């Protein structure tokens, strides 16, 4: 098992927040210099974006089990269609 590179699925955790579908960002991408082992995350459903580092970020397979399930916060719902259905698309 390797670290986290752009593309790659997970559900990222913040506080008061369940965790959410989220994809890594590319940096290279952006104008943006990533605070230390941060990664630039994209929210599905919201198309947030935040700074978050490995123990917020939990992979996807492995997880979606337990955190893949329907939420009432608002964007969960859609975030969980994307993720499954279009997760490298732009939703820019």
């Amino acid at each position: 098992p390797h670290a986290f590179k752009p593309g790659d699925l997970v559900f990222a955790k913040m506080k008061g927040y369940p965790h959410w579908p989220a994809r890594i960002d590319d940096i290279a991408d952006g104008a943006v210099k990533p605070p230390p082992n941060k990664y630039p995350i994209f929210f599905f459903g919201t198309h947030e974006t935040a700074f978050l580092g490995p123990k917020d970020l939990f992979p996807y397979d492995k997880c979606k089990d337990k955190y893949g399930k329907p939420n009432k916060r608002k964007g969960f719902n859609e975030g969980l269609w994307e993720i499954q259905n279009n997760p490298h698309a732009s939703y820019s």
